């Protein structure tokens, strides 16, 4: 997956 | 998945 | 899927 | 799907 | 499906 | 599909 | 799917 | 899929 | 997958 | 997978 | 995976 | 979905 | 969907 | 649906 | 999704 | 166990 | 278990 | 468990 | 287990 | 496990 | 386990 | 356990 | 384990 | 997803 | 154990 | 282990 | 995902 | 333990 | 383990 | 993933 | 042990 | 071991 | 992933 | 021990 | 997976 | 041990 | 895998 | 990964 | 110990 | 992974 | 050992 | 793997 | 794996 | 591996 | 791996 912050 | 934040 | 927040 | 907040 | 809040 | 609490 | 809670 | 809490 | 929290 | 906090 | 927290 | 059990 | 057993 | 067995 | 044994 | 909505 | 709604 | 949304 | 007051 | 007041 | 006030 | 969402 | 106020 | 044992 | 979310 | 205030 | 044990 | 999230 | 204030 | 004993 | 996310 | 304030 | 014990 | 995050 | 930060 | 102010 | 903190 | 005992 | 991130 | 920063 | 302020 | 903090 | 800083 | 801090 | 700084 891709987690964005 | 992709969670965005 | 996609979380937005 | 996508969740929305 | 999308719920929204 | 789509379900809230 | 979609689920909030 | 999308789960938040 | 997507989870929050 | 994708997952914050 | 991708986790954050 | 929302299992509880 | 909401299962509560 | 809503399942509450 | 979300399972609250 | 025993779950309160 | 015991479902209050 | 005891589950309390 | 099985819910009370 | 079961829930009280 | 189980949930009090 | 003591589940409080 | 079991939660309180 | 968010397994809460 | 005692999960407060 | 158990949650207090 | 996100376990709570 | 005593997870507060 | 228990947590407090 | 993100496991809290 | 105490966990506070 | 456990969290204090 | 991240275990906190 | 004591993990705070 | 890719944490972007 | 553990966690004070 | 990727874990941030 | 990232243990916290 | 009494681990502080 | 890849972690980035 | 337990940390402090 | 990779881990930050 | 591989992180970036 | 890969870990920083 | 390879931490690049
Ligand atoms: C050999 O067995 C093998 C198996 C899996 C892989 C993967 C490379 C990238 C993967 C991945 C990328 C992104 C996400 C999230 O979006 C999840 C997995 S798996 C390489 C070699
Ligand atoms: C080899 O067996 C293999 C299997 C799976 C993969 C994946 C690469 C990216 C994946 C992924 C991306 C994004 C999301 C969320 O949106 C979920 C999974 S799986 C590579 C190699
Ligand atoms: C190889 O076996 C394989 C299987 C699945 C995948 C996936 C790439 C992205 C996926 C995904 C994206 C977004 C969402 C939510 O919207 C859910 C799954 S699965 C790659 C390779
Ligand atoms: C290979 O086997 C494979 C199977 C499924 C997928 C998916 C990519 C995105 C998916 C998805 C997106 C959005 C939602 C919610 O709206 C649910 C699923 S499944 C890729 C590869
Ligand atoms: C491959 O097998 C495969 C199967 C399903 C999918 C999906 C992509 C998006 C999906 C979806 C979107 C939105 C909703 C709610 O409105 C439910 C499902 S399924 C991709 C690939
Ligand atoms: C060994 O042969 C083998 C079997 C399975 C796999 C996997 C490839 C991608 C995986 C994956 C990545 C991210 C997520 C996020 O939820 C879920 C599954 S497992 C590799 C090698
Ligand atoms: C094996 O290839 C396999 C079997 C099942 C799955 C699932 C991924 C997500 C699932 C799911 C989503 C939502 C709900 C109600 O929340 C229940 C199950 S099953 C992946 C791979
Ligand atoms: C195997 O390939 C497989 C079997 C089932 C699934 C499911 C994904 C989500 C499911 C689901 C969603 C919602 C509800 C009521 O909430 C019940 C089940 S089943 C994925 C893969
Ligand atoms: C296998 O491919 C498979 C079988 C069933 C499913 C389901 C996804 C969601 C389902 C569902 C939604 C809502 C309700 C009443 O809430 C009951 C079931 S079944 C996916 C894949
Ligand atoms: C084996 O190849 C295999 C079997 C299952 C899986 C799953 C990845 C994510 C799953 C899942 C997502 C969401 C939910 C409700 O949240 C339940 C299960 S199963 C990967 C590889
Ligand atoms: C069909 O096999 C089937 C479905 C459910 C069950 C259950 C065994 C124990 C259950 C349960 C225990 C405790 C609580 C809460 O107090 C709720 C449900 S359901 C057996 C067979
Ligand atoms: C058809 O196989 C079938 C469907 C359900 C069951 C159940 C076994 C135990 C159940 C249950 C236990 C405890 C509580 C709450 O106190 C609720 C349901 S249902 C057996 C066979
Ligand atoms: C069908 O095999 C089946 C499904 C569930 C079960 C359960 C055994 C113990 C359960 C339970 C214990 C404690 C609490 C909270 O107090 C909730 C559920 S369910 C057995 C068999
Ligand atoms: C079907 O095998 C099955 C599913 C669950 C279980 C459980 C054993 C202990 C459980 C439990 C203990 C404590 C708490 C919180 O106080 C919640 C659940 S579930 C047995 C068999
Ligand atoms: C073996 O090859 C194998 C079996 C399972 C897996 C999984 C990777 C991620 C999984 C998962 C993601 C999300 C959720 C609900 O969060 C549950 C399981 S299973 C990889 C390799
Ligand atoms: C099915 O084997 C199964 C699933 C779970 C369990 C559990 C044993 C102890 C559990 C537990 C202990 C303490 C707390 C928090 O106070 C929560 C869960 S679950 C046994 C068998
Ligand atoms: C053996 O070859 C094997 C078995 C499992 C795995 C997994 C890598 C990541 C997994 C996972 C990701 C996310 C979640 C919910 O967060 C659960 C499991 S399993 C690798 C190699
Ligand atoms: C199935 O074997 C199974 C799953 C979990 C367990 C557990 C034994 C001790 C547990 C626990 C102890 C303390 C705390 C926090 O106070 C939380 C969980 S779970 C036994 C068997
Ligand atoms: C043996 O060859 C083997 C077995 C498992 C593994 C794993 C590498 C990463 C794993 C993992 C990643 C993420 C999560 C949820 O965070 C759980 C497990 S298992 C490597 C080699
Ligand atoms: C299944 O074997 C299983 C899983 C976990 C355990 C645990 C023994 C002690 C645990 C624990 C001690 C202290 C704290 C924080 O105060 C948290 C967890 S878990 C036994 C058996
Ligand atoms: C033996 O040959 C062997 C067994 C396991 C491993 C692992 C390397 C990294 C692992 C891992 C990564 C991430 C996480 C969740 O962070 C859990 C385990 S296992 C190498 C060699
Ligand atoms: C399954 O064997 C298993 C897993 C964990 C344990 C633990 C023994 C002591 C633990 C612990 C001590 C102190 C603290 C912080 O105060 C946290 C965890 S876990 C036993 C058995
Ligand atoms: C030989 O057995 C082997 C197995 C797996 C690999 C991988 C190279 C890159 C991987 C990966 C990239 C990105 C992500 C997240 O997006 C997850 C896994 S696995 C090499 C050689
Ligand atoms: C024996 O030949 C052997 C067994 C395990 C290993 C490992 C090297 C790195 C490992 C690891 C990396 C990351 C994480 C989560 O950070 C956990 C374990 S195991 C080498 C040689
Ligand atoms: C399973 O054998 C197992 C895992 C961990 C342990 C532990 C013994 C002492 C522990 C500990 C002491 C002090 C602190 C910080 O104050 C944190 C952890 S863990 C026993 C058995
Ligand atoms: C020989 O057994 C062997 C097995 C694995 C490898 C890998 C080279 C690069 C790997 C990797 C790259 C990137 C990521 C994250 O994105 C995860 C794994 S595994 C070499 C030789
Ligand atoms: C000895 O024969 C043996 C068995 C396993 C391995 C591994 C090669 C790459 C590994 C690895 C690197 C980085 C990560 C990051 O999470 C996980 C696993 S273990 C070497 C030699
Ligand atoms: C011989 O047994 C052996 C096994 C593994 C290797 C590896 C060379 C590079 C590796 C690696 C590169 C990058 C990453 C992260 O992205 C993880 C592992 S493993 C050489 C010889
Ligand atoms: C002896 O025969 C033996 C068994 C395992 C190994 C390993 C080769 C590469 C390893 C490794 C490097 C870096 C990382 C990063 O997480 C994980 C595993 S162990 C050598 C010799
Ligand atoms: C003989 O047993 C043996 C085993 C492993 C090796 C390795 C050479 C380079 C390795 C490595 C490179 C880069 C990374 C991170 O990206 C991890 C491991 S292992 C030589 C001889």
């Amino acid at each position: 997956g891709a987690v964005e912050v």
